[PDB]
DNA sequence: GCGATCAGCG
DNA sequence: ACGCTGATCGCA
């Protein structure tokens, strides 16, 4: 219905210097995968290209690795790294409607080209899922069917581009989409094609050593509750607990009985058995997740883990990344955090470089609230983590544990996000009375913080949306809906958003600044995660001492706010040891 | 497939 | 009854 050349061999009208380009990759994980099929549309007609004969010509892969030659596309970064595993480099890439969908409204959930342009009252492409199938009936359709679907996908963004970024431009978002997200998907793409090398020796070992101490602590379990059961089963477990045990019962679920692990907590003067259930989860967790999980995801002839950092997916503007996630790797508890031992350089005698941005939230709310009291804080680099600590638990400086310190930090943030004086009580195992008292003290300090927390939900009330630094969006209709619970959920994302959205912001442009700048100096070293405020690279043990100078800088130096950034750096011989 | 749970970033 | 996520697991 749509007319296009099904074409046979590559030809010079097909090399336009812009083209809408479509190089479909099926399978959801992208890495190593194929590529079924190409379009592209461009003022001399629409093609589709099978891709054995398109990648093997000489003057495609040249085209496609030419940045005079504009392409647009959907999704850009799917293609670019799918190419780069057949070898191929893709240039060139001056529009992408799925980050375009994604600026203009994150809430949309675009996930095709159909999607987006929806958006736009254009309805000639049909939705990927329509054309592939679901689950087990997912499957390739017949070369005629699949030509069609391309080409109908290159053709919508061919009509797309102009009105996407005419409502772009009005919403002061274009060269959020153009300088910033684009640089990003390019710097992202060669990020997760390089993979993070991993010790599958010392993992494995890990794994057996886990795997004697789960039976060990499984068995201490059974014989605490004197028989034997499914510790994770919810309706025998909370059996155990509050019915055989007769533990009081803190918190329900829709389902029955919460075991959370503040529940837990909460219970260990009551039974010794809780906190071994603790002990055996995190084990566990550990266990499925952290060792066979991540065995699972390695390519074995390298030894090396391919994240996928999604970045038209958060609602905030931060990444996430799957298959594995890379940005929940254990920390916090020594035994989980020996894990990031089996993180090492790619090549031998590099080292692995960890840089983070130290109370990133709280200084961008200084920033953007301008509270004189946080300001000064921060212009005398006070570390409000610690000051905090040391306020709730009645501590020195010298006493505050970096475990005091972690939960403080929730508390920071906790207050300023309108936790209530009930949930902080929660928290700290406090009296109610306390928390609230102590949230009144906090806005004493920080009465700028506070007005701001009241203007931000006046302003998305007037507006319908709320803003970043760099003008990202985030639409809050339910800001004046009748149901108090469902205004209030959103009052809280209007106090937030901005704020974990700027911070997104920050770490974006220093990414794209960092790898101008390792270029301009000719290093080898190279970015392999993002960490939401963190940056891991590798390098060369000789580049390390570079490296201490130029990273911080680069970061501390990406925006300029009213008060300063501060960069804290590690490096070692493996992701632990960034520590 | 979903809800609870828990790993991380703030 | 702070916010943003992803993977695993049992299924009340
Ligand atoms: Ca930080």
């Amino acid at each position: 219905k749509m007319a296009f050349t099904l074409a046979d061999r590559v030809t010079e009208e097909m090399l336009a210097d812009k083209a809408a380009l479509v190089v479909e990759v099926v399978e959801e994980n992208y890495h190593d995968a194929p590529i079924v099929g190409i379009a592209v549309v461009n003022e001399h007609g629409r093609f589709f290209l099978r891709p054995e004969t398109a990648l093997a010509d000489p003057q495609f892969v040249a085209w496609l690795g030419d940045e005079t030659k504009k392409k647009s596309m959907f999704d850009s970064k799917r293609a670019a790294v799918a190419l780069k595993w057949k070898g191929i480099e893709l240039c060139g890439v001056s529009f992408d409607l799925l980050l375009a969908a994604y600026l203009l409204d994150p809430a949309q959930g675009v996930d095709d080209v159909a999607a987006a342009a929806k958006m736009k009252q254009y309805e000639a492409v049909r939705p990927d899922e329509a054309v592939y199938g679901k689950g087990a009936k997912r499957a390739v359709p017949d070369e005629p069917v699949l030509a069609e679907h391309l080409v109908r996908k290159a053709a919508a963004i061919w009509e797309l581009e102009r009105p996407f970024l005419d409502e772009l431009r009005r919403n002061e978002q274009d060269r959020l989409l153009v300088e910033l997200e684009q640089p990003l998907s390019s710097i992202l793409a060669e990020m997760e094609f390089a993979g993070v090398k991993v010790d599958t020796k010392r993992l494995e070992q890990m794994g057996k050593e886990l795997a004697e101490q789960l039976g060990t602590v499984e068995q201490r379990i059974y014989e605490l509750a004197g028989q034997e059961f499914n510790i994770n089963s919810p309706k025998q477990l909370g059996v155990i607990l509050f019915e055989k045990l007769q533990l009081p019962v803190l918190k329900k679920t829709k389902t029955g009985y919460s075991t959370s692990a503040d529940v837990l907590e909460k219970l260990a003067p009551y039974h010794e058995i809780v906190e071994n259930i603790l002990h055996y989860r995190q084990l566990g967790k550990l266990q499925s997740t952290y060792i066979e999980g991540l065995l699972k995801v390695v390519r074995p002839a390298t030894k090396k883990v391919h994240t996928i950092f999604n970045q038209a997916l958060t609602q905030t503007g931060r990444l996430s990344s799957t298959e594995p996630n890379l940005q929940n790797i254990p920390i916090r508890l020594e035994e989980g955090r020996k894990i990031r031992q089996a993180f090492v350089p790619s090549e031998s005698d590099w080292l692995i470089f960890a840089a983070d941005y130290s109370q990133i939230e709280l200084r961008v709310l200084a920033h953007i609230a301008e509270d004189d009291n946080l300001m000064e804080a921060f212009r005398r680099d006070l570390d409000i983590h610690t000051k905090t600590a040391m306020d709730i638990f009645q501590v020195s400086e010298d006493e505050v544990t970096p475990n005091m310190r972690r939960q403080a930090k929730a508390v920071n943030f906790g207050i300023v996000y309108g936790i209530s004086d009930y949930g902080l009580a929660q928290n700290l195992n406090i009296s109610r009375k306390e928390a609230a008292e102590f949230i009144e003290r906090y806005f004493e300090s920080f009465p700028g913080v506070k007005r701001y927390m009241e203007n931000i939900v006046q302003e998305a009330k007037q507006k319908g949306y709320v803003t970043t630094l760099l003008h990202r969006r985030r639409y809050l209709p339910d800001i004046t809906s009748r149901n108090f619970n469902v205004r209030s959920f959103a009052e809280r994302m209007a106090m937030n958003t901005p704020i974990q959205g700027s911070a997104a912001d920050i770490i974006k442009k220093a990414m794209i600044d960092l790898n101008a700048r390792l270029k301009e100096e000719r290093l080898q070293a190279h970015l392999l995660l993002q960490v939401h405020d963190e940056l891991i690279l590798e390098a060369p043990k000789e580049e390390m001492e570079r490296l201490c100078r130029l990273v911080p800088e680069v970061m501390e130096q990406a925006v300029t706010l009213r008060v300063p950034l501060k960069v804290d750096y590690h490096y070692g011989s493996t992701w632990y040891d960034a520590k």
